[PDB]
């Protein structure tokens, strides 16, 4: 059932006997943070809170459990159930951290509905499984050779992609459909349409979930942006909606397209912006490894219907159902950040009236700069270092995440890409050393 | 027992506690593709069908279940029960999508009903039984030495061959008979006849449900036409028979031969358009490494009652049991589009009064190249190039299979061809290395 | 069930079924020491004690036993349950022996309690888990590679981790919070608050009862205050308050820090007095690698409240829950005489009202030695001879530890560093051998 009030968490505790509880929350990088605490200590942490340190986000922070967040994980240990909690920051003064990327998606919904409207947003997460060396080492060894949609794989990587699938379906995620994927030993995972704000959280658990049964089922699951050259890339499209007064405010039957006028300010505007915070929807190095041209992986900027090579992309599906689809994100990304990155640059988009322009039904690959150069389509950041240029002087971007967050997120950017940029790769070796 | 409505599906899941739903379907090339769904999505699926992406089979169609195909694979799992389900595809704006090979047989199907005809065809499987190495991928190495007909395996491979055979049978195959084929550790199974349509389906279960039971038992099964040379390759003869008003058209008892004028027609049309459809029926590259003189596999078009060796043999089988059986296609081919062409062509054959000419009663292997000409003795296609140039320039092909199935798959082949035809093969180097 | 009278332990023993009995005891230097006992043998041990070797801590020795500290440890053997139990060691004459560390940290409560306070005690201790080689022995290869506060292991580990605490609570350590550290494979557990007494029995009895999980589910915690380096080393931080007619000394409403002027002079004499006995905090070789510049490890002697970096730290919770948090000492110390030492130095700085000096609220690493010695930032020694030779002329630890105690440790620390001080290790060989 559904947990409400801290009386109902305790029942629960006590009847499924319970006997560790797990905070969750994640840092401004994206990596997921716990800690575990003693069942008897659950009523004194709901009666007062639990302090903790802020340096791991960013220096004493107190959280305050939300029970209505409550759920167990879907492993049962000799020793007893083990459940997860989440809940806010809040300083010793008593006012909210605004440096919690949970903070920040809660202001940009408050934003929302200063206007009425409410964000649904379903994601598709793809995945790889590799198989685990005699130590226990993650590495890159395929599982199966199939392909789209294949019928794979058949071994005992079947039985554990059915156990992926039943221990997600137990916690209440309610999958939509879950197939192979173009790469070998690619998967992907459709969640259902609903609330932004629990598919965050569910992206969340889902990550280390999926991890741990790989490693207790002998496999390893990865979710690099690229892990494979040659190979299709992993990628986090993101279908939302806005709904306002309970009606999709997307959709018009007035019009040829079916579409309204706030949905096209709202595809104006995060075409307009989403060169800016291209750094947060994709956070890593490999990203860009992953964003090159003649995959499916979009490198240029526009919005069609039909067209799949498209960043923006509108499916056919109508009526309540209706969606934008932005396909720049990766799983690597903090579903936090960019959820509420997305929400302020459509609004931003639908206040201001932003044109989306007209839309692109040729393949932008096939064509030349100079046609590219005539119809004014513009690209994506080609590196890391270009995107976290593009993102310093967006003011935008400063003003939706906060200064603390912008800092902190632009100085370890920079420092990863300065480690990054010194290093010499064995493909160098390769080319130069006896050819020089 | 038998499911015709989606109440007995839904019935039946309650019932058996069946926890994921796999639909099925194929693409273009034969491949078996698939994705997951929760029971729980499965009375919203039957309600309004479920979205995917067309891209896997030739962008976004709509499937409609079919509650007639319900069944229940033959693996229990710990966790729960598992059935497979088929259905329709749908464009989105209602009309079905002409792409899908289920619907190509359907039209077939269709015009046979125009004409008043209904097809049962009953398959001969053949597959290998490999060993895995210490990695579990799949070797070529063999389980025993046997023979034709030979009482083999007897190690902990029979217990997989009949592990094999009761799976089957507890999908409700209603298979006739299984035995052990020429070629060492390679294995035959015989069909029952049925609807042309429940045939097809049953074969494409068949496939995998062979290849996860070979994988889970530690084994591999294979369906290259030809995976070793020197030995005989694998086969899949199509026993067909026509049946109009409850009886077989083919039997006619006052004829010597005890075969009617519209089978002689059906031969006749079968022998003249066979060589379009060769690419088809044999659709891979490996084919032509079986379609070589000096083995079962047969090379030269002709039709015989008493040779065993050609291309159309007239069982002995009399009454409701007269069959046409063609020798030509192997497992690899797609039974959709072979069902398809084959009925198209014997119908077009029966209705142009298509003569069969003389059957060849003598061995075509032993007589000369002179001997053929006289005879007007026509062969099949050499390789997959000239396979395809037959199919190109073939309109009855062309018409039979509409234009969007037909240009993809020229298209697929000819690149599959283009990147075999230049690689250097460690023949050429073990000939040529050291004569040059 | 709380156990006072030897009736009680006698009654609980025919009860639960222990079949052996563990006495538990510490020598000078901080190792563990045990002898085990038939059950049989609880009531004469009880009515007359036991006779054992004094060159143990230190030559016949008399233990008599404590009911009120029996426990049962958290593991089940097939023979039987086994049970764990403290004592007071005196002299045949019957005066207690003085060389006891145990006797030392009574003197101190005894000192403290002349004055009327009390003190309670939350060490967090941070302990290492490896991989064992194939033999059986420890090594130093990581389990994970998770950072701060980080959701690790995900592998079995994880349910190493897990049994651990779940022991940790059974035996009823009453744990507030265990966690990921910042050196990959680091953990932390997090002790409540009680009598200091209390709480050192309990961190000797865990050091034993961590080390013999790991080892019986296949892996090592190790204590050593350094084992890799460029990482974090482990450390025991020591939160501490005095308590006087039940009410926190430390905690002052009126003053704008709400700190009272007793805790200004406790830290005044910390202050103070910390060089002296930095040897006892710290008493092994390594721990000075790990008081290295450019960690958490303080290096200077300075107290902040709102800067972390600092040897003293004071945390921003308030009330009954006012601290003072000592970040100097490594697990490998010896509670009992770090504890009596703090006590000693915190009340000698309230008798002499002893002024703290102002706070450090600047980043002391970034200072200049020019800077340092202006604001007069003293520091702690660099090696173990210098600590060894701070503490040998310091009347004030050797009047608190007594002759005994104080002339053993420095003859077994000198002996060990004049042991370590002419080995010739394989770093200098590296850098000089070719050089040179």
């Amino acid at each position: 059932k559904k947990c409400t009030t801290k009386e109902d968490v305790l029942e629960a505790v006590k009847e499924r006997d319970v006997k560790f509880i797990r905070t969750q929350f994640t840092d401004t990088l994206g990596i997921i943070k716990s800690w575990a605490i003693p069942a008897e200590q659950l009523e004194e942490a709901f009666e007062n809170g639990v302090m903790f340190d802020g340096s791991s986000i960013q220096s004493d922070m107190k959280l305050a459990l939300d029970p209505s967040t409550f759920r167990i994980l879907p492993w049962r240990p000799a020793t007893g159930a083990v459940a997860r909690i989440l809940g806010d920051v809040y300083l010793p003064d008593g006012n909210p951290f605004k440096g919690d990327p949970r903070y920040v998606l809660k202001t940009a919904i408050k934003e929302a509905e200063k206007m009425g409207f409410s964000m649904n947003v379903g994601p598709e997460l793809e995945f790889f499984l590799f198989k685990l060396d005699a130590n226990g080492n993650p590495t890159t060894e395929l599982t199966d050779q199939g392909g789209y949609f294949d019928f794979a794989p058949l071994d005992r990587a079947q039985d554990v992609r059915r156990d992926i699938d039943y221990a997600l379906e137990h916690m209440g995620f309610q999958i939509e459909a879950s197939h192979h994927e173009v790469a070998p030993s690619q998967h992907e995972i459709d969640f259902r349409f609903g609330d932004v704000l629990c598919t965050a959280d569910n992206v969340v658990t889902f990550k280390y979930v999926v991890k741990s049964i790989a490693y207790h089922k002998g496999y390893y699951a990865s979710f690099m942006p690229k892990p494979l050259f040659g190979v299709n890339g992993s990628g986090m499209h993101s279908n939302q909606s806005l709904f306002k007064d309970g009606k999709n405010v997307f959709y018009d039957p007035d019009t040829p397209t079916k579409l309204s006028q706030d949905a096209m300010y709202y595809i104006g505007g995060l075409l307009k912006h989403i060169r800016e915070f291209t750094a947060v929807t994709n956070p890593v190095v490999n990203s860009y490894k992953r964003l090159v041209p003649g995959y499916e992986a979009p490198v240029y900027i526009s919005w069609s219907a039909q067209n799949r090579s498209s960043l923006i992309r509108i499916p056919a599906t109508r009526g309540n159902g209706t969606r934008i689809e932005l396909r720049c994100p990766d799983p690597a990304c903090n579903p936090y950040l960019a959820f509420a990155l997305m929400l302020r640059a459509g609004l931003e988009g639908i206040k201001n009236k932003i044109d989306p322009g007209e839309p692109t039904n040729v393949n932008i690959f096939h064509l030349s700069d100079k046609e590219r150069e005539e119809r004014g389509i513009r690209s994506l950041p080609a590196d890391l270092k270009e995107a976290i240029d593009e993102m310093k002087g967006s003011k935008f971007v400063k003003e939706a995440l906060g200064e603390h967050v912008f800092s902190h997120y632009l100085c370890a950017k920079e420092m990863e890409w300065d480690e990054y940029k010194a290093v010499v790769h064995p493909w160098e070796l390769s080319r130069y050393l006896s050819m020089l």
